[PDB]
This record gives C-alpha cells, sequence and structure tokens, in this order.
C-alpha cells in the first residue's frame, strides 16, 4: 500500500557523500589508538568510586580516544551536504552539542554483543563497562549506554542508514543556542527524507518494519545519554588535576 518512491539522484549523491565522509573519518582497524596515552587498569573489582576518582587510570586514554573522535566527527560534519551553508556559530553549536551522541553512534561499529565490549584491537583496546568506571563515570550512564549499543546493534543498520543517522543527529534544529533553526531544519529534513526513502525502497523485510521510527527513537535515547554524560562530566571535572588527564578539545566541548 505504502508507495516506494525511488531515491532521487540528489538523494543518491547525498548517500554517496556521507558514505565517503564516514570511510575517510572512521578507521575500522583502530590503527591510531596506539598513539593515545596508554590505557591503565588499576585493580578495582569492587567498583570503588573513591579509588576510581583517586586514580582515573583509564581517563587519559579514553579522553584521548574521545578527543580524537571529536576531531573525526568535525571532519565528517563538514562533509554533510548543507552543513557548510550554516554560519560558523551555528556549525560550532551543533558540533559541541552533538559530539558525544555521534561518538556513541559511531562507536557501535566496534561494539560487539559477543561479550558486550567495544573491541578495538587486542586486550589493550578492548573497552568494558569496568574501563568506563575507571575513567570516573557511573553505572547510571554506562548501563543505559550498553543497552543503547545493543538496541542499535539489533537494528542491523545498513551503512547508508548509519551515516544518515549520524548526519541527522548533528544537524538538529533543536539544540540550545542555534541561530537559524529554519535552515538547520531544512538541512535535516533533506537528510531525513533521504533516510525514509532509502529504508522504504532498499531495506528488506522484516528488518525494515517501523525502522525509521526505531531510528528516531535512538536519537531521543541519545539526548538522554548526552544529559547524563554532561552531569557526570561536571562531577568528574571537580577532581583536582583532572584537566591534565583530558584534552583542550574535550575541555571545551564538555566544559
Ligand atoms: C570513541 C569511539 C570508540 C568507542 C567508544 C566508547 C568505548 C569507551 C567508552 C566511551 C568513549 C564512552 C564514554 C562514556 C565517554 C567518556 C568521555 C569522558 C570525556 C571521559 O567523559 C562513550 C563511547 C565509548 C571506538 C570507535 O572505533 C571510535 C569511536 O569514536
Amino acid at each position: 500500500d505504502s508507495l516506494r518512491p525511488k531515491l532521487s539522484e540528489e538523494q543518491q549523491r547525498i548517500i554517496a557523500i556521507l558514505l565517503d565522509a564516514h570511510h575517510k573519518t572512521y578507521d575500522p582497524t583502530y590503527s591510531d589508538f596506539c598513539q593515545f596515552r596508554p590505557p591503565v587498569r588499576v585493580n578495582d573489582g569492587g567498583g570503588s568510586v573513591t579509588l576510581e576518582l583517586s586514580q582515573l587510570s583509564m581517563l587519559p586514554h579514553l579522553a584521548d580516544l574521545v578527543s580524537y573522535s571529536i576531531q573525526k566527527v568535525i571532519g565528517f560534519a563538514k562533509m554533510i551536504p548543507g552543513f557548510r551553508d550554516l554560519t560558523s556559530e551555528d556549525q560550532i553549536v551543533l558540533l559541541k552539542s552533538s559530539a558525544i551522541e555521534v561518538i556513541m553512534l559511531r562507536s557501535n561499529e566496534s561494539f560487539t554483543m559477543d561479550d558486550m565490549s567495544w573491541t578495538c584491537g587486542n586486550q589493550d583496546y578492548k573497552y568494558r563497562v569496568s574501563d568506563v568506571t575507571k575513567a570516573g563515570h557511573s553505572l547510571e550512564l554506562i548501563e543505559p549506554l550498553i543497552k543503547f549499543q545493543v538496541g542499535l546493534k539489533k537494528l542491523n543498520l545498513h551503512e547508508e542508514e548509519h551515516v544518515l543517522l549520524m548526519a541527522i543527529c548533528i544537524v538538529s534544529p533543536d539544540r540550545p543556542g542555534v541561530q537559524d533553526a529554519a535552515l538547520i531544519e531544512a538541512i535535516q529534513d533533506r537528510l531525513s527524507n533521504t533516510l525514509q526513502t532509502y529504508i522504504r525502497c532498499r531495506h528488506p523485510p522484516p528488518g525494515s518494519h517501523l525502522l525509521y521510527a526505531k531510528m528516531i527513537q535512538k536519537l531521543a535515547d541519545l539526548r538522554s545519554l548526552n544529559e547524563e554524560h554532561s552531569k557526570q562530566y561536571r562531577c568528574l571535572s571537580f577532581q583536582p588535576e583532572c584537566s591534565m588527564k583530558l584534552t583542550p578539545l574535550v575541555l571545551e566541548v564538555f566544559g
């Protein structure tokens, strides 16, 4: 019953651009990770907040990973059709507000349900819930984050849908501080329409069933994770000497 209009050439170009953008900005071999400050995992079987905050053993490495990732997200965003049509001010507002959410989205490629980890190479760059606690975060963020990762995994997104979702996430007209909400919304609509059209004509059943709505729900989930991350980041930042364990970029985006 539902019509399946074909992707317009323009929509085809948009998909090609976003796939190219992602391939240039996401390394599925994790080959740069050895350049980050080394992961350190202190003995913390009990999950002691006092100990976690006293050491922040995993923080330098995860801060470097996140900082690196923000740089990649900036590069990806610059390639979203329409993004450069925005004022610099609006571009920066969108990047700073969406960065952590896009990181959570893009991390799904490395996430595995084999053991519920982000596996980015050997035992060294395998990141578990216990590694995030060692960077000063609490289960109130990490457990819904893992749940989100599983939920996202199970949508079995085509890469086309994955890159569209990240672009839609970034170009959101409802971020605090945006100037030209109408232009951002127009850019987002073009992407949303591409995604909806793609799903309807290129995504096989039964995985296509209400997929667009499930993807929109993930965006809402990300808002919640963003809010919790920000709250926890604030508290983490109270730890004396914490700034040294972060990066200038991380400090700007989250401070
Ligand atoms: C980054 C990427 C990756 C994994 C993401 C992870 C695993 C470690 C813990 C992270 C980084 C989460 C953690 C809660 C962020 C903590 C950030 C600070 C600044 C400490 O408050 C969010 C996403 C998680 C690897 C992937 O290949 C690239 C992706 O950008």
